[PDB]
Parts: structure tokens; C-alpha cells; sequence
């Protein structure tokens, strides 16, 4: 799927765990997040298009989904083991990733 396709996909399902009633929903919603992360990965984003492939800067932009789909796999860990509430506080420590690589690269 294209970049923004992707973005929606995250910000989709961190509502969807946002509103979970168990671990489970809340596992098959990070699935999805994981996902969208790694296929968003492979995309070159808009401000960065007129930048070498090569540069530090898309190396820091793949980089960020890396790192995205680490929170997910330690909230995936929560989830798999019926931790509910504890999951879904995980996947709120998403937020300031979210944030981050907005403010550099949207
Ligand atoms: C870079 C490492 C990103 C991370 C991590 C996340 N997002 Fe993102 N997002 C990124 C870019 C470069 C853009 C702009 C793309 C464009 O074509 O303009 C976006 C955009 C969004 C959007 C808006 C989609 C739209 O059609 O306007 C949303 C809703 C969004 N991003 C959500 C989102 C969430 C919830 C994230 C953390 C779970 C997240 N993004 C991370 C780059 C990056
Ligand atoms: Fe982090």
C-alpha cells in the first residue's frame, strides 16, 4: 500500500486498542500496526524525495519504523499474555514516535 494508506492503517488501530475489551484485540490490532509500519518503510516520503535513497536522512526514516515495530513486539509480549490494560498503556508509549517523526519528515 502507498505511505498514507499505511498511516491510516496505524492510526486506525491504535483506536481500535485505544477501545479493546481484551488482550487478544488489542494483539490482532498491533498485528495490522506492524504490518503497516514495515510496508510504510519501503516508501519514500514526499520531503524526502529530492534526497539520494542513500542519505542519512531516509536511513533515519526507515529507521523510525524500526523502531515503531519494537514498541509494537514489547506490547505484543503484554498482549500475549492477557495483559490488557498493560498492553494498551504500551501502545500508547507509540505516541511520541508517532509525533517525532511527523514533526521531521510530514
Ligand atoms: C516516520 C518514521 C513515521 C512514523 C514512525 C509515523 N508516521 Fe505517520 N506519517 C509519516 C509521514 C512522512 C507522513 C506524511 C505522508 C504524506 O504523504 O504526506 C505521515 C502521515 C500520517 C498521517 C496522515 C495521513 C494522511 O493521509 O494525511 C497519519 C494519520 C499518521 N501519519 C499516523 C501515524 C501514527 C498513528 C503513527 C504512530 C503509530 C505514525 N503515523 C508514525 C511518517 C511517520
Ligand atoms: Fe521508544
Amino acid at each position: 500500500a502507498d505511505l498514507e494508506d499505511n498511516m491510516e492503517t496505524l492510526n486506525d488501530n491504535l483506536k481500535v486498542i485505544e477501545k479493546a475489551d481484551n488482550a487478544a484485540q488489542v494483539k490482532d490490532a498491533l498485528t495490522k500496526m506492524r504490518a503497516a509500519a514495515l510496508d510504510a518503510q519501503k516508501a519514500t516520503p514526499p520531503k524526502l524525495e529530492d534526497k539520494s535513497p542513500d542519505s542519512p536522512e531516509m536511513w533515519d526514516f526507515r529507521h523510525g519504523f524500526d523502531h515503531l515495530v519494537y514498541h509494537i513486539d514489547d506490547a505484543l509480549k503484554l498482549a500475549n499474555e492477557g495483559k490488557v490494560k498493560e498492553a494498551q498503556a504500551a501502545a500508547e508509549q507509540l505516541k511520541c514516535h508517532c509525533n517525532a517523526c511527523h514533526q521531521k519528515y510530514r
